[PDB]
């Protein structure tokens, strides 16, 4: 059983976060001081440390320093309030793997923990900027609460989940949430983006191929995903010929590797996503109607940023830390007039536009605080 050490001196928060992790079937140990965390580690090296920056006997940075003096590999995820993004960024620079903005929600914590444990000891590869909060999957606006509700109900079912929403609204992270809350959480999570692959290769990427299939026997997504979750992202980009083979695979669980006539089978739970209107794609003859009704079982609609109220403040704070790290700067807060302006703007490009705007600010300015004079058009 994997071990997570939670260094958290607020007992109610530690209990809440431990309850969030219940679906993952882990051994979670709570300590409330740096002394007790370091004592634990002398005996048992955990598979992950969740480390609050604020502790009664020493700072979280001091814990991190003392851990890294003897343990260079154990993953550390920092838990921080808005007010300590400056310290969270310095913690990453010193040797921590990611930071989580508090308060945290159940799905975001499960995704972060599951990704940190699988990265160490096989799912689709992941890095820091792939973290849930940077993709917009953070906050407790009513529209997001509706998403979390469906994830919780659906995760335990094998029924296919069909995710819609504009580009950059959190659809891929929503699929990771389903996986982490499901009984398949410890099995592979495989995401294939159907737009990211050329058409002459996507059948091979999905179903594998044998040696000399086209100008050695490689394993496709369906095989990598066996007993786990297969996510088909940007699914409406798939061509009609491949759609017919996908429908056959969904119905029968059977497939052929490219270049082979041999029949193979796997057991996957399906999630898919599109930023198109899927029924419109059916009406226009671009998407098979039978495939639509086969897949459109448990629908989830991600709300755009303009419908999510105060969530934008949380995402912006996460991204300010991420862009400071990426661009070698030390921004850690926004002025209140900047935040008011971010709340009034409708973000037509959703999280990608938010990332762009914050990156532009961080590249062009050197400050600890984002001020109104830094905000580009068309925001102001």
């Amino acid at each position: 059983q994997r071990q997570v050490l939670m260094v958290e001196d607020t007992a109610s928060v530690a209990a809440l976060y431990k309850s969030y992790l219940n679906p993952l079937g882990l051994n979670v140990s709570i300590v409330g001081t740096g002394k007790e965390a370091l004592s634990f580690i002398q005996d048992i090296i955990p598979d992950l440390i969740l480390l609050d920056l604020r502790l009664p006997d020493m700072t979280g940075m001091e814990v991190l320093e003392r851990v890294r003096k003897e343990h260079g590999n154990v993953p550390v995820v920092i838990m921080t309030a808005h007010g300590s993004i400056d310290i969270a960024v310095e913690a990453i620079r010193y040797g921590a793997q990611d930071f989580l903005i508090k308060p945290c929600e159940a799905d975001r914590l499960r995704i972060t923990v599951n990704k940190a444990l699988k990265a160490e000891s096989t799912s689709t590869q992941s890095k820091q900027s792939d973290g849930a909060q940077y993709q917009g999957f953070i906050g407790n606006s009513l529209p997001m609460q509706a998403v979390y509700r469906v994830i919780e109900s659906a995760a335990s079912s094998k029924a296919t989940v069909f995710i819609t929403g504009e580009s950059g609204t959190g659809k891929e992270v929503c699929a990771e949430a389903i996986h982490a809350a499901s009984p398949r959480h410890d099995k592979p999570f495989i995401a294939l983006n159907c737009a990211a692959i050329p058409k002459d290769l996507i059948e091979s990427e999905l179903f594998g191929h044998v040696k000399g299939a086209f100008t050695t026997e490689r394993q496709g997504a369906v095989e990598m995903a066996h007993n786990g979750t297969l996510m088909l992202d940007e699914l409406c980009e798939m061509d009609l010929d491949l759609q017919s083979k996908l429908l056959r695979f969904i119905q029968t669980g059977t497939y052929q590797k490219v270049g082979s006539s041999k029949m193979s089978s796997v057991d996957v739970r399906f999630v898919c996503a599109t930023n198109r209107n899927p029924w419109e794609e059916v009406q226009e003859g671009r998407f098979r109607e039978d495939l639509y009704y086969r897949l459109h079982v448990i629908p989830i609609s991600l709300p755009p940023l303009r419908e999510r109220g105060g969530d934008i403040i949380e995402i912006a704070h996460a991204l300010l830390g991420l862009m400071s790290l990426e661009e070698g700067k030390s921004f850690s807060r926004f002025s209140e007039p900047v935040l008011r302006l971010f709340e009034s703007y409708s973000w037509p490009g959703n999280v990608r536009e938010l990332q762009n705007v914050i990156r532009n600010i961080v590249v062009l300015n050197t400050d600890d605080e984002v001020k109104l004079e830094m905000v580009p058009p068309p925001i102001l």
